[PDB]
């Protein structure tokens, strides 16, 4: 089990959203958080204005699937949150050692069915 | 040592929370989220209405612990955030590799206990 | 790869800023939190009242980095971030296995240089 953890620009959450649900996931958590990401010598354009390390609005998407399903996630956020300018997300991959279901117990594999 | 994150109702929040307190837990973070959890065919009932993949809003709690109270933690969380209607949350369990108190720069077992 | 994960006073979002741009580090997410950290028998202050369990506001701060890295962006938020009075915050390292570029795709160092 892995947890996709994606950055994304906030307009965007409509578009990846969509994507996921008709590649058939079933469970997702969304986060209001604020970021930067400064490659060396750019500047990231929101709103008409250059930022450099200003914190910028974002959201984090968490998604936790089986290993088979990783690829295709990070498939469909990719196609979908991005716009070829700086300051498009980033993904981060992470394991998941057990998965419980609150209402029934049910773990892991049977947790994310 | 290993990082307890759960998803839970945010009504539930006070009743986890004293669970967790009495269980003698020291630390925990809490924060506001959204998200979906839509099971095959089902539907998220909420305040009279009847939800597929909207996002509600949650609460995501994290607590690390050693590897010995995981299971009371989980235990503790399940059996206070749990009503039995679809949408009472689900926990993930992940590794942490190295825990640092700030003030004293106490590491691991030390920064934990 | 690994993510360091660090809850800090809201106040000294600044200070813990300003070392890390300094120390080179080129993408962070922040978000608002609230937890609390009750060692044994103390008491946390906060605008002149005394808190055992009430969830006080924090920040948590997440910057994923290569291995080689991790002290360093340690060493540098617990000497901003830290006062000598509880309540100073907590560090945790966790493991990411893939890192992903959202615009370009790449992956992992190339993601994070
Ligand atoms: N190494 C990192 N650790 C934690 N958060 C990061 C990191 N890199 C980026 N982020 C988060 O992702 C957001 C988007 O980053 P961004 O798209 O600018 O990445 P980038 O590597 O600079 O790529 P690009 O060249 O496309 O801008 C940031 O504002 C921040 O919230
Ligand atoms: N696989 C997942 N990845 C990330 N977040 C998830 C996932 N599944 C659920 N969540 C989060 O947990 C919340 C609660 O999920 P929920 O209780 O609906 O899970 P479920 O598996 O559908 O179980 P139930 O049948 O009890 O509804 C979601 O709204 C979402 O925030
Ligand atoms: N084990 C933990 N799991 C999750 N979050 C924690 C944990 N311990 C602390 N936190 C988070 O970090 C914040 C700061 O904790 P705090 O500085 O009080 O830690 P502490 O171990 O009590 O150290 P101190 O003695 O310096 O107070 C908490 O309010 C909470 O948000
Ligand atoms: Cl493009
Ligand atoms: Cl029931
Ligand atoms: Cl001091
Ligand atoms: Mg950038
Ligand atoms: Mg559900
Ligand atoms: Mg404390």
């Amino acid at each position: 089990m892995k947890k996709i953890e994606a950055i994304i620009r906030p307009f965007k959450l409509d578009e990846v959203k969509i994507a996921l649900v008709n590649a058939g996931i079933v469970g997702m958590t969304v986060s209001e958080v604020r970021g930067f990401g400064r490659q060396k010598g750019q500047t990231e354009r929101y709103r008409g204005s250059e930022y450099t390390v200003e914190f910028l609005q974002k959201l984090k998407l968490e998604i936790v699937v089986e290993d088979a399903q990783v690829d295709t996630v990070i498939d469909k956020i990719v196609a979908a949150a991005r716009t070829g300018e700086n300051g498009d997300g980033k993904i981060f991959v992470s394991p998941v050692d057990q998965t419980i279901r609150i209402r029934t117990g049910e773990k892991n594999a049977d947790a994310i069915s």
